[PDB]
């Protein structure tokens, strides 16, 4: 039933981009920027752990060679237009479409593009260190 | 040299360090928005994703599904319960600060914490949309 996985298969139409044996792109049909494009693994998994190494390592180079389609690597400063990079996990980060897909969002002003909100807590050492032991306890344990 | 993120890299200014390569450096966020927040950055000094060499772009995702692991977010396989983000950000109006690629894993255990996403609808058309392929693929056909 997935319809990026029937986008892939070319039963649903889609404005195709970039496509490699490992990755499919398509602009965006429900924009929030003008040239808003998906970058999707042909391997169906709804997040992104679900996802075969072999197809996250081609995503981002994907991802880079369509900003110079774009052209916005033009820009080698930070001012002026920008973008962003976003891959959602779960309905309360805002995924809707369950297989992985990760926006290019170009930045052109602050009305269009992704809108970023930043709710930043203040450096606590002592709890980053007694979380850093947890997951440095965790990450042994995976390795 | 004048580069925080590189600095971090080579241990001359202090970081909370998680999962190291060859090519990819993580570390806690110790201004985070969530609780885990954690920093993932190639080793090579770009400011934007186009700076950054292909192979260095190859191993971030792979160290970032692994963090995803460390965190304990790879056991929730269904769209309900706790989420999480992946964002990378590239120019100050896109609210980039450090000119060195970064990218966030943010936990989403809850609306007040973690990433916020504002997503303002752009009314389109499949006469625009149409229009904006055929500019995009004669450029890609140059890329090529
Ligand atoms: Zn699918
Ligand atoms: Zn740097």
């Amino acid at each position: 039933s997935c319809i990026f996985c029937k986008i892939i298969k070319g039963e649903i139409p889609s404005f195709k981009l970039i496509e490699t044996a490992k990755t499919y792109s398509f602009l965006d049909i429900q924009p929030i920027a003008e040239a808003h494009v998906l970058i999707i693994p042909k391997h169906h998994g709804a997040k992104l752990h679900n996802i075969p190494d072999d197809y996250l390592s081609d995503i981002l180079p994907v991802v880079k060679k369509l900003t110079k389609v774009l052209k916005l690597d033009e820009n080698n400063t930070p001012e002026g237009e920008g973008y962003n990079v976003l891959q959602n996990n779960g309905r309360i980060a805002h995924q809707v479409v369950d297989h992985v897909h990760f926006h290019l969002i170009p930045k052109k002003d602050e009305a269009t593009g992704l809108g970023v909100g930043w709710p930043a807590e203040a450096t606590d050492f002592d709890k980053l260190g007694k979380l850093h032991e947890k997951l440095k306890e965790e990450l042994a344990k995976v390795d």
